[PDB]
């Protein structure tokens, strides 16, 4: 879809393998909804391994902190 690169590309940063970029990306998640709008349990739901998880979530969780520390 239309801004997808984006995504994949920071997915793939994070070390995302091609079947579970392709699914993140089926269900619409736009790099939005990663950084601002997902739980952890979104992505359990994902049925994501525990290595990208790990490493995403703890992208996300310092992007958002640092929003908010920087207020």
């Amino acid at each position: 879809g239309p801004g997808d690169k984006e995504l994949i590309d920071w997915l793939r940063l994070q070390g995302a393998d091609a079947k579970t970029i392709e699914k993140i990306v089926e269900e619409g998640y736009t790099l939005s909804d990663i950084l601002n709008e997902i739980t952890k349990e979104d992505l359990r739901y994902l049925r994501l391994r525990g290595g990208l998880l790990c490493r995403l979530w703890s992208a996300v969780s310092q992007y958002r902190r640092a929003q908010e520390a920087s207020e």
